[PDB]
């Protein structure tokens, strides 16, 4: 009874690591994303600027 | 034996479990500020070319 127990709790253990694991890669991926999109953020924000103070003058 | 693998096997669930509600979290945040900086962005670049367009004339 014991061993199999044991082996239907290491399968459950393995399968939930596995998914477990793919989602982090993803979300690292995910949080490059939006690196990506705080510098073209930042860039545009510093491209309207300028723009409008020539514009001014 | 069997009781020192159940309890190594409850202890990794345990661990794998918080790992995985975290990495939930951090997909649902990243994508939430993924989504408002590429909102963001477009603004920015509507701006930009209006503006362009305005300093030409």
């Amino acid at each position: 009874e014991a061993e199999k127990a044991a082996d239907e709790s290491e399968r459950g253990m393995k399968v939930i690591e596995s998914r477990a694991q793919k989602d982090e890669e993803k979300m690292e991926i995910q949080e490059i994303q939006l690196k990506e999109a705080k510098h073209i953020a930042e860039d545009a924000d510093r491209k309207y600027e300028e723009v409008a103070r020539k514009l001014v003058i």
